[PDB]
């Protein structure tokens, strides 16, 4: 109803998500 691309962006903030993580996983 409102719009569709701020929906997929959780597939694409995901990828952010995925090296981000695993900096903060690696060191903290």
């Amino acid at each position: 109803s409102g719009n569709y691309v701020l929906d997929l962006i959780y597939s694409l903030h995901k990828q952010i998500n995925r090296g981000l993580k695993k900096i903060v996983l690696g060191w903290a």
